[PDB]
């Protein structure tokens, strides 16, 4: 059986931390709120969920979370409207994804709606920490880790679920959208079919640090993850990739790679697909995109916009790709970027409550 | 630049724990020793290395070790002979591998010989925990984790290196060879002992058990290359297609973890000079043909925990493949086990052993 939100214990902080305040820079994931959610799992099942003061974790040196990466995480945002109302963006999908990640690592199952209610209560306690300035939000970070005090590679008989919160600034401060340049080198592979790249597991990220540093040395901001001998475009850093172009059959379309096992099923990715399909102005498809297809479309002037999608960036433009020592210029910014700006505006209006929408979950 | 063993902080335990005996045969890595090594790193450099009592770690909930798997480990054994002398098996190779793993994850550099001396001093302190019975030893587990209190995916500005010790204690195994499960890929990180390569294997091992097998035979590529057996390297002893008797193991092209036992078996077999010893790709097609022609003598896995482990069956594409390992002695396996034990327990003096 799962832990219940009705069994939630609340321990308030005796020493509250000084809040950043409007005007001061909010660097991504470095500032933390006053409280955290904590739920323990053992042989007898789940314990009662607790909202306790922000504090360090006490782990046994042999904890399987530190030796065999029995760890997963989620990432979603809570937004504060001008009237101080806080709302979460499609959290049910993050709960769905978190459970799939738990099953892949043989970690304990939980009830998705009970966890969501526990998270709603946590954000409610720390509601004053959610910033209200343009483009700002509260990043919610749920984590489930194996906590077995054994060096055997096996299913944990002990686990720990915790949630921490971070007030974060605008990804594009000032409102102006800025593009990223990408390094596309086939020597670096993020995931493989039959692997775990389609799950938000800690293991998929650590190996990317060295690759990102190589991208920075070569003058690029992020990595374009290529897959297969045909160099299929999969991800842009930790974002899903979208290409807005006129296809080889002459039809205007928005394309993104299909969920074949090497793509992480993003919540923003699904939201852009749902939004574009509702408009019905162009074809919306999930199909494999190769470097040779992109190269042919660029020389024929068929590419309008290329972008990445994700919780941190929302919609991020791509203007340059460094491939085979040659610089490929993508006319994303010269085209507005019309579609990116339209997606950003509509997401902003839904997120900050300007538009009523079923996608938003009130806190 | 690096932490020094000369700068070692010693904090001996008060109120020690009860040492186990053969009254209850212990499970692998569940019983721990009295002390542990601990070294902290920050952007200004390494702190003082400490031998302190076995205690819990205190980590910030945003520690990069827990979110982005900035973690690596090592595994080596210490053996106690009849004259009570404790010796480590080729630890210099484990230190080489650990530093390579560290660089791959953008974790801090350290001097390999300074860490080895700190580990020697730690085992020296907990010397009475190392058992002397047949087939028993002390498993040494060094770990290096990222410890930056940031949710940004970046090079950690804080790290933690710790070492814990475990007193630990031939039957063949059956393997599941399903191409649907991939452990590692060329261009990936399967050739490094990173925590991230192990968590995803738990469900695959459960699938092996569900299908009646004991371990997983990891296949790679369109030609179904045999890469690893569980957390062990794979060896095949056969008469190859050219009619020559040989011992083969997959090469270090990126999908194979460079095992210390693997290297030791290759070195030992090369020194004898009785048959051909090579590093070459082994495919399921080659194995199937060799089994039908009666050319396979023995197949086994190698690693610190299991040492030399016989394989008697492989379940591939819903077909059972009997490997005649046990019906061929197992001559080579027994010879490897005998010679390793002689070197390990100090019956025969060798340069491979590091005295504690
Ligand atoms: C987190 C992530 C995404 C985007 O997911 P969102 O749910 O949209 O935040 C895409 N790709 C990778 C590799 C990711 O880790
Ligand atoms: C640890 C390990 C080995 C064996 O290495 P040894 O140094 O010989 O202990 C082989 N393969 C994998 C996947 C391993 O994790």
């Amino acid at each position: 059986s799962s832990f219940k939100a009705a069994d939630l214990q609340l321990e308030m902080t005796q020493k509250p931390h000084k809040k950043p305040g409007p005007g001061e820079p909010l660097v991504f994931g470095k500032t933390f709120t006053d409280h955290m959610l904590m739920v323990e799992w053992n042989d007898k099942g789940w314990g009662q969920p607790r909202i306790q003061p922000f504090q360090n974790l006490t782990l046994h040196p042999a904890s399987s979370s530190l030796h065999y990466s029995l760890q997963l995480f989620e990432g979603m945002k809570a937004f504060k409207g001008k009237d101080q109302q806080v709302r979460l963006f499609r959290p049910w999908l993050n709960m769905d994804r978190m459970l799939r990640s738990a099953m892949r690592l043989c970690l304990p199952s939980f009830d998705k709606l009970e966890l969501l209610e526990c998270i709603r209560r946590l954000i409610e306690v720390d509601k004053d920490w959610v910033p209200d300035a343009a483009g700002t939000s509260l990043y919610v970070r749920p984590v489930l880790i194996g906590n077995e005090p054994s060096l055997g590679v096996s299913q944990p008989r002990r686990a720990l679920l915790f949630v921490i919160l971070c007030p974060v600034g605008a990804y594009f401060p000032g409102g102006s959208v800025t593009p990223v340049s990408l390094l596309a080198d086939p020597a670096f592979i993020r995931a493989w079919v039959g692997g775990v790249g389609n799950y938000k597991l800690g293991g998929n990220y650590g190996p990317t640090v060295l690759v990102q540093q190589e991208a920075l040395k070569r003058g690029c901001e992020q990595v374009l993850w290529l897959y297969g001998p045909d160099h299929q475009l999969t991800e842009v850093g930790t974002m899903n990739i979208f290409v807005y172009w006129t296809h080889e059959d002459g039809v205007l379309e928005l394309v993104t790679p299909p969920l074949n096992g090497v793509i992480l099923p993003g919540v923003v990715r699904q939201s852009l697909l749902d939004m574009a399909q509702t408009w019905g102005e162009f074809r919306v498809v999930e199909r494999t995109i190769t470097m040779k297809q992109l190269l042919r479309a660029l020389e024929e002037g068929r590419v309008r916009e290329v972008f990445g999608s994700g919780t941190a960036a929302q919609v991020c433009p791509v203007h340059r790709i460094l491939y085979k020592d040659r610089n490929l210029h993508i006319p994303t910014m010269e085209n507005g970027p019309e579609l990116i700006l339209r997606f950003q505006k509509e997401l902003k209006e839904i997120q900050y409550g300007i538009r009523a929408h079923e996608w938003m979950f009130p806190v």
